């Protein structure tokens, strides 16, 4: 087998952005294999696809992963 | 068997986005193969796919993954 | 078998951007290869993908990643 | 077997980006090969990916990875 | 095996950039090998592509990697 | 094995530079080796990939690596 864990505890700002483009395909996070026996895939945190996307002070949070 | 867990605990903002592009196609985490026996795709924390979606302070979770 | 984990505690800003270009296909963070055994995707913190794509003040969480 | 951990603790601005350029694809971290057995992918900490991307302030907790 | 970890504590300017290029596609960072067997991709700290990307303040985290 | 940590405490602006310039593609750290075995890639502190880039008091926290 295989374990992970975590907890968050706690005891105690403007942005333009003006998006112009006339096209673009956009793919956030990714891998590809033919003839592959053990494809794993792991993902955490904080992510977003878009063909414009904004991340003003997005993690507050804690994690991990782990596999094979 | 294979193991995780978590939980969360607590004890005590302007942004613009103007979208423009006419269509032109996005998606956001995946992952291939042909040919796969062991074909696992595992997903954690916040995600989202749209052709805009914004990250606005989004993480105040924990959590974790494991396989194989 | 693998072992991870993370917390956080805790005990106790103007910006512009404009965009403008006429294409670009973007991808976030990625690899690939075929022939591949032990194909392992990993990703943590904070990551996202667009055109434009802007990172204010934007962790403050923590974490780890392993494998194999 | 790996292992890895991290925690944040706590006790205790006008920048301006003009974007002009008429084309150039971006990708942000990536890494490949072909016939490949073991294919290792991490990431963490803050990191984002567009035509352009701003860094203000933008880390303040902290972490580290381990694989292999 | 492998070990890595680390930690934050803390217990006590104006810039002008108008970017202006006719062509560049550009890459954040990134290594490639065919015939590899232990390909390992890991990074850390802040780092952030565009072909104007620009880094005021950025780190005020911590952090380490080891691997292999 | 292999082993690796570090941490920060505390407890106690003006420039110009306008980019011009025809063109340029731009990496910002980057290495490649066919036929080779032990592919392994580090990095840390602050880096950003731009054609123009600035970096005013930049890095404030600290680190160090080693691996295999």
């Amino acid at each position: 087998g295989v374990v992970a864990a975590a907890e968050k505890t706690k005891q105690g700002g403007v942005l333009y952005v003006g998006s112009k483009t006339k096209e673009g395909v956009v793919h956030g996070v990714a891998t590809v294999a033919e003839k592959t026996k053990e494809q794993v895939t792991n993902v955490g945190g904080a992510v977003v696809t878009g063909v414009t996307a904004v991340a003003q002070k997005t993690v507050e949070g804690a994690g991990s992963i782990a596999a094979a």
